[PDB]
């Protein structure tokens, strides 16, 4: 009907911004209608002329909203009751358009008092920030399915709606009824919404459970003593991360009771094959498990009686390169138990589908029991937090909450008023005060109420840097005496990708890789990933890299002439070595041309620095993650088809060892260690248990279970089919167990010397040297030396009581190499004791010759040499 866009901005109590011309600016008015009854302006309750502000927009405004800094400014007269107007339908007219209100809403209504439910001895109170709402009431219910028992009116003060009732309100269910103007419908609508500050929910978040999160009955045995029982963490430099999905972990695990597979409770089965696996990794030195999204997300029904399943017996009979398996999975993929969970509804509540019973307390106590179980086998717990976007927006539908209550505020919008979608639809606006508040409050909820040990930030580049830093400070100031957790050990990292509307700091300084340099917050190092694997997950799948045969073992995909592939290989080796040295801006490497270059002076294909950090703790080194192809699958695609699976097994080990022996923080995708496959699925978020299988019997790796789902993969099916059909590509249990044994040993090696985990940039610059460099380097070999104090009157602290020097040779060549390093001649090097005793017969052949400083290393092998002190 009347359905304006919103090209103007109400930025402060007294200023409106609108990009009109000078003559147009001489007659602008503001029109309001409480009933949203305006027509094309007619049908308004009030009008006021806006006098152009020749001074323009002040610094506070242009700093907060850089993308509108050139807009003309208009002064709102003191006669205007702003609090009343922001509840109405508004337009400005010169041309007619609506107003984007977040600036003025923060300016007038930013609030730091209590939100959500507050309990006291004799009362329960509710508080909701909804400054644009015309009315707010609460509907109470006595259970998850009953009818409403009563409706209570809330009263507004300074933008916040509140009501206090008796203690007996505890454990009721409730919803807010919010009467508010929704721009997408140009109407004032009555919306039923859960509490943004919810701490529990009925199934699918249908109602909010008015639970006291501090109730004794929600605490597992010994919960309050957990801080004392937590694994020691001396330094962030000691962190290694293992990235795991909660359903993947136990969906197929026959050692877990059938009715307890797929959720939080599976982690309480201490003797299960899955928990024995995690214990094996932790004992070897793994410190942290990063769990995929585990808060209230859309895309899986919490009501288990609605779950559908493929006939996994029938699908097993289909050919390994058939498209029938994926067709069957896809036919029910919206009704199965499976999703990665990157679809946020309410951040502060555990996912009901992972609980035994989605109504009542089980989701809370079982989440706590999971954290406690992981901690008790020596693993700290990281949550994958998704603050950059929402599942849904608008007035309707069970999965929209924040945007029902304060429409157009929690979500970021373009200059026409339309919601921004670059972060997987319905991008949030952390630049707005109460969004930033909710993000920080949520982090503190998980840290305090669930004793979570760290956080991985999905699309961190879409979050304001100021939000990241305020969160970091608040988290790291938590103490055991005041809060029950040692905040000083809580670690933060994320995806610092810079793209779309947040690029060039257009919405403020965002959490990009470059902007987070010097913050102590980690970001994923895509440079080392791509240099090792080759190309980029969105480039040609056959593009080779340092560890997939570029130059050394061409795969038949044309990638240039021999001189060019040789140089491209050497260029990738430069990028890898910067990454192995913590991916630092200032680390100086002899590059492939012979020229000494800082990490920042070695560039990406887009001219950005390869090395971008100020500290090794800012670097998350990885070759694999839940996104894109698994390590095994990328290797199987890019290497020559003729390689044996035995050869590919060694190549997998090389990749994970480059991570495990790097400076910075190594990150492993669950399954790296056991050759995990998704049958080459590049984006398995909705591909079910069939394509995402984690087999802790080690009988299968899930290679050859059909072409993966067509939506994301069909364009690449022709390269996939002959590989999936070829029996020589599929590993057996022996290979899987061999991969696991060597992964365990390389972790033992990392944790055998503090020299692999240097804590500062200065230490790395002083101690880490690369020895196969320049135009005449031996292709396919990286030699990395790490020095400790030795002799009398040393110029560095002694960090290692067992070893005075470590040298690592990564040999990706399919043949033995002899690397002569005169600088390391006449020293006491011997093969690392772990490798002397390796179950791999080949690595045992590695040798050092003192007279020449010659390190002889077999094909496709990582060899670690130590100089003992005793
Ligand atoms: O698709 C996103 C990709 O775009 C470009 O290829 C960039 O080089 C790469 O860094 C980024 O990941
Ligand atoms: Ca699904
Ligand atoms: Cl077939």
């Amino acid at each position: 009907a009347f359905m304006p866009d919103a090209r103007a901005y109400w930025v402060t109590s007294d200023l409106i911004a609108w990009n009109v011309g000078e003559l147009e600016a001489q007659s602008v008015c503001l029109y309001a209608s409480r009933a949203a009854a305006m027509s094309l302006i007619q049908g308004y309750d009030s009008k006021v002329e806006l006098q152009p502000e020749s001074a323009g927009l002040p610094e506070t405004v242009t700093q907060k909203f850089p993308f509108i800094s050139s807009y003309r400014a208009f002064r709102v007269p003191s006669s205007v009751d702003v609090a009343s107007l922001v509840k109405c339908q508004l337009v400005v007219a010169s041309d007619v358009t609506g107003l984007q209100l977040p600036g003025v809403l923060d300016d007038m209504f930013a609030y730091t008092g209590p939100l959500g439910a507050v309990f006291s001895e004799d009362s329960v109170s509710l508080h909701l920030w909804a400054p644009t709402a015309q009315g707010v009431s609460v509907c109470f219910f006595d259970g998850p399915a009953g009818p409403a028992l009563e409706t209570v009116q809330l009263k507004e003060s300074n933008g916040v709606w509140s009501v206090t009732g008796p203690r007996e309100w505890e454990n009721r269910y409730y919803l807010y009824e919010v009467d508010v103007y929704h721009p997408t419908k140009a109407q004032v609508l009555k919306c039923l919404a859960g509490d943004p500050y919810a701490r529990s929910l009925s199934a699918n978040g249908a109602r909010t459970w008015l639970v006291d999160i501090n109730n004794e009955t929600l605490k597992p045995a010994s919960w309050d003593e957990l801080a004392d029982e937590k694994p020691k963490l001396d330094s962030f430099s000691d962190i290694t991360i293992y990235e795991l999905h909660i359903r993947d972990f136990s969906a197929h695990d026959g050692t877990v009771d059938s009715d307890s597979r797929g959720g939080f409770r599976a982690f309480a089965y201490q003797a299960s094959a899955g928990m024995e696996h995690l214990r094996k990794l932790s004992d070897a030195g793994l410190t942290h498990v990063h769990l995929l999204p585990s808060f209230h997300f859309a895309g899986v029904d919490d009501i288990k009686s609605n779950w559908k399943f493929v006939d996994e017996c029938e699908l097993a009979t289909f050919p390994p390169g058939s498209d029938m398996q994926q067709a069957a999975v896809v036919a029910i993929q919206e009704e199965d138990p499976y999703n990665w969970g990157y679809n946020p509804v309410l951040w502060g509540v555990p996912k009901g589908s992972y609980a035994s019973d989605p109504d009542g307390p089980s989701r809370i106590i079982e989440y706590r029991q999971m954290v406690q179980a992981l901690n008790r086998i020596g693993l700290r717990v990281v949550m994958d937090v998704v603050y950059n976007h929402l599942d849904s927006s608008g007035p309707c539908g069970i999965s929209s909450v924040l945007d029902k209550i304060v429409p157009g505020y929690y979500v970021r919008r373009d200059t026409n008023g339309q919601i921004e979608n670059s972060a997987a639809m319905n991008n949030t606006a952390s630049e707005h005060f109460m969004v930033d508040r909710l993000i920080v409050d949520d982090l503190l909820n998980w840290a305090v109420n669930y004793k979570v040990d760290g956080f991985r930030f999905d699309l961190m580049g879409h979050i304001m840097k100021r939000t990241m830093m305020r969160a970091k400070s608040a988290l790291q100031s938590l103490t055991t005496d005041a809060h029950g957790v040692d905040g000083s050990k809580i670690y933060l990292y994320g995806e610092g990708w810079d793209f779309a509307e947040v690029a060039r700091n257009q919405r403020g300084i965002n959490g990009s890789q470059l902007n987070m340099s010097g913050t102590g917050i980690g970001s994923f190092n895509d440079r080392i990933r791509d240099a090792i694997n080759g190309g980029n997950p969105f480039g040609n799948p056959l593009q080779q890299g340092f560890n997939t045969g570029l130059f050394l073992e061409p795969n038949g995909f044309y990638q240039g002439n021999e001189a060019d592939t040789r140089r491209s290989l050497a260029t990738y080796a430069d990028q890898i070595q910067i990454g192995l040295a913590g991916n630092l801006r200032d680390y100086v490497l002899i590059s492939h041309t012979g020229e000494a270059k800082k990490g920042s002076e070695i560039h990406t294909f887009d001219g950005l620095p390869v090395g971008y950090t100020a500290s090794p703790i800012e670097t998350i080194n990885y070759v694999s993650a839940h996104d894109n192809e698994t390590l095994f699958d990328v290797i199987s695609v890019k290497t020559p088809m003729i390689l044996s699976v035995d050869e590919r097994c060694r190549i997998n080990h090389l990749a994970s060892s480059m991570m495990a022996l790097s400076q910075g923080i190594p990150f492993f995708h669950a399954g790296d260690e056991i050759l995990r496959s998704k049958s080459i699925d590049r984006d398995s978020y909705n591909s079910g248990d069939w394509f995402n299988k984690l087999d802790f019997t080690y009988e299968t790796n899930n290679w050859g279970v059909g072409l993966p789902p067509s939506e994301k993969n069909e364009d690449n099916w022709p390269l996939m089919k002959p590989r999936l059909e070829n029996p020589s590509f599929k590993p057996a249990k022996g290979h899987i167990l061999a991969a696991l044994d060597s992964f365990v040993d390389i972790l033992k090696i990392r944790y055998s010397s503090p020299l692999f985990r240097l804590s500062t940039a200065n230490d790395i610059k002083q101690r880490v040297r690369f020895h196969n460099t320049g135009p005449s380097l031996v292709p396919g070999v990286i030699v990395m030396g790490i020095e400790d104090a030795r002799g009398e009157s040393p110029e560095m602290a002694q960090l290692d009581t067992n070893f005075s020097y470590v040298v690592t040779v990564f040999n990706v060549c399919p043949h033995e190499v002899s690397m002569d390093i005169p600088a390391l001649a006449s020293m006491g090097f011997e093969l690392h004791p772990v490798q002397v005793n390796s179950s791999d017969t080949l690595v045992r052949k590695s040798a050092y010759e003192a007279a020449t400083g010659r390190f002889t290393v077999p094909g496709r092998t990582v060899s670690v040499f130590v100089e003992p002190r005793c």
